[PDB]
């Protein structure tokens, strides 16, 4: 059956209702949804009181999962990450990032389930790498197309906040590596900016002051409201996004209330650039 | 009768339904609403198919109106400003500003009516001057409390875009003047940042490079998502805000579709700072 | 006879003694000097108690002169500009600029004569556009090579500081125009950065935030000490420079003492870029 | 006998001749010199073909010496540091720093001896913390007076450039610590800026974006030419400076030529602020 899809902007975002998440999706609906997650870069679904297991299953429909090397997992589902924030574990996601770009093959998508929410706050926003690229002048597209930038797990997971033995672990297992500044989408083939303030440390193909100037420019550029969507969470909301051409930011303005979110993280392939 | 008020965040924003705008508000509802516009800094109401006259009336319940010296007005209601954007008149409000801070006595509030909308886009966001102030470190509050900054109608209404005779008019009638960087709310008495990128040119109480550094800092600070609310417009939506402790930004991402918004602008008193 | 030429750095600057400025230079010495002004971008000569007339003559050996539309001239020599600074006329040259880049055909050189000096201070420095270009990464050279930037006499000669009738004059006679960001030297053929904070307002071939980011980068880059020379003035010192591949800055740290400098300004041809 | 002292600017720098460094200084000359190093913040002496031992002796006249935990020392004089730069050891001092501010009690002075020089280049400049402070607007002086900033040996001696065992050594022995942003001179009692890009990581008494904005401002401010002096080195030149109210920068523009400089480093007391 036809899914109802309501775009939330000209670029990024859409809201859908057609699924009973509780129930496996009919091949047919899965490819309406799959295609919606690509056309819009994020999609929101409401009233989906799923379990971790059921969430992991739906993620798998997209591809193999990735296990976070730091974050805690659900009960007996190590593929679904638990984000339980509160005073004893303050939220660290109020910063524009793309998930896990510190691995060779950063995730193609993730599925967020709103399990337990505070009165208000906790909004999460997404910014389009496609729309930001399209917003660059040609000479800037030509400048950035082909540069490579270093991503460092350590920039968003510093030593001092950690255990220190299990942190070192994840470090030696995740050294800084390079991804293209401008990423060509493996499916749509659309060009998109692919740096993120959370993990991108420097554009290695220019001088240091040069990199510094380009990144300050870029870490502000992706911040333009036109490039975004903002979601006001509600319990059992589901969020699904294309992590290869977006960044997102999760507001830290609800403490000391508690907030619980489950995430399924889907492995992607190796980001590249083509002309 | 009790108005239903739903907060959209811990700081700024709320949505209300209780009014039949078509109809004058009962003293009682007007002061629930009035108080809502103060507690939250912006409030949104839906399904309010009012006319310009009816909008002007509701504005008057708040205070005397101000007439814009540039923008066109409605039919036979010069107090309600018309914003009809499209290819022949591209939108100029995609920039964080506070309305009319280029006058001695910048408006205390405005009422926006969504008359004609495009498929999507056109979102308008608001940022809290109160929340941004509270987010500054003490030494920064002490640094900014007491400084004065110059506001220049010309910064957001440059000559080249204009008529040139009626532009000069509005210029000689609106010279650059000073307002406090930190404004004390005339009613709540709450402290709030009061510079805006649209009209603030320089903090006159420091050196030039100093002002420049503080403003770059401030024009980015107020941009923090936690300080904001974002509204996805729908026809006959009404927006009402406290223009003395907020800024707002209206997305330019709908051309060549047309978009029509009516505004009532309410005169405020003279901004001040107190400790 | 052979001129003694002492380089003051690997890039920019040199000091020479061989001339009796009082006396016209022998074709032969003029082309040692001419070539020195090109190899080094600035050259300094000491103990040259020349007159305005004698200075104008030497300038002419380089080419036609240009008359400044604002600055006062010498006695009966309108080609030599007088810079008499003091409390009643505070110095405005403490800012990195290239002289008269607000005309189509900005000067190829200038000759500065130190007529009357204060106890200390008043140092003037020069920065190499060649060395700064060579310091850019390749992708940056490729980005900047071919862009054009607007120069505006008004940016360094604002209305408020002025007469207002003779200022308007010079404005209508000198509208903003474009020069290449990277200039190819008409003689050496060397590539050099060619923006200057004094007159460059925006790089017109990119977006506004983009231009803004590149110029902030560039207005700081040319500031790197390696790219420069600093001259501690002495009475009857002569300074001669290649204004097409340098910028300079004159310290404002001698008031209320008086300081008098004479300048001859030599017209250049039209700046271009080639590969 | 009276030393000849020639100021090189209104603020910072002076050149002196009166000493036969080879020979111990007469109490009387030492206090002319001592006082010159304080009035001017740096002093330069030429034609002083001293040995390391003789240099260490002169340093001692100022106070106890400090031994660098990284840099190599002279023959049998561990108090005098050797800076032998060339292709196999490229220069790392082309960056504005104050020496050893990563210890509780950063040096009050240092004495630099130019042992072996390249054809040109290698200029070293000094910037006045006093003049930079005096250049801040009052509200900025009030903002910065009393803040504290963290200094980190690691910022200018990163792991990757190192041995790694002797580097760790110097790290565990030199953890990040705090100094006042505005330092009161222990003798003159003059107020001076006391952050340096080489070691200052963050102003701990404000927010992170705030610190970041103040430091970007400060790391550029101290760069104003008026605040400085630039020395063109000559063999057997001696440089002596007050490391508690200055920063300096040593040009990296002479490779592959070799350059040898000896330094004596004098321990200071604990920096403080007073009003
Ligand atoms: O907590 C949220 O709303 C999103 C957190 C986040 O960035 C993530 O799960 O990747
Ligand atoms: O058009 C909008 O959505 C708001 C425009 C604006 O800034 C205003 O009416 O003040
Ligand atoms: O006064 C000086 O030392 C130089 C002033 C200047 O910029 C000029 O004459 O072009
Ligand atoms: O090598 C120089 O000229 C100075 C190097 C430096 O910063 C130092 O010795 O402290
Ligand atoms: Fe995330
Ligand atoms: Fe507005
Ligand atoms: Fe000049
Ligand atoms: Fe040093």
């Amino acid at each position: 059956e036809r899914l109802s899809i309501t775009p939330l902007g000209p670029y990024i975002g859409a809201q859908i209702s057609g699924a009973d998440l509780t129930r496996p999706l009919s091949d047919n609906q899965f490819e309406q949804l799959y295609h919606a997650v690509l056309r819009h870069q994020v999609v929101f679904l409401r009233d989906q009181a799923i379990t971790p297991q059921q969430q992991r299953a739906l993620a798998q429909r997209f591809g193999e999962l990735h296990i976070h090397p730091v974050y805690p997992h659900a009960e007996g589902v190590d593929e679904i990450i638990v984000l339980d924030t509160h005073n004893d574990n303050p939220p660290d996601n109020d910063n524009w990032h793309t998930d896990v770009t510190f691995i060779e093959t950063p995730p193609a998508g993730a599925i967020l389930a709103a399990k337990e929410l505070p009165s208000t706050g906790g909004d999460t926003l997404w910014t389009s790498g496609i729309a930001a690229y399209e917003a660059l002048s040609v000479p800037f597209r030509q400048l950035l197309s082909g540069l490579r930038a270093e991503h460092d797990f350590r920039k968003s997971f510093p030593e001092y906040k950690y255990e220190h033995q299990r942190w070192r672990e994840a470090v030696a297992k995740n050294p800084p590596l390079l991804h293209p500044v401008v990423r060509t989408h493996p499916v749509s083939g659309k060009q998109a900016l692919f740096v993120n303030e959370g993990f991108t440390t420097r554009i290695v193909d220019v001088s240091e002051k040069e990199s510094e100037a380009l990144l300050s420019f870029l870490f502000a550029h992706i911040t333009k409201p036109e490039f975004q969507v903002r979601w006001r969470w509600q319990p059992n909301d589901i969020a699904i996004w294309d992590n290869r051409v977006t960044q997102h930011y999760a507001n830290a303005d609800y403490l000391p209330q508690r907030r619980i979110m489950h995430r399924a993280t889907i492995l992607g392939d190796k980001p590249f650039y083509r002309a």
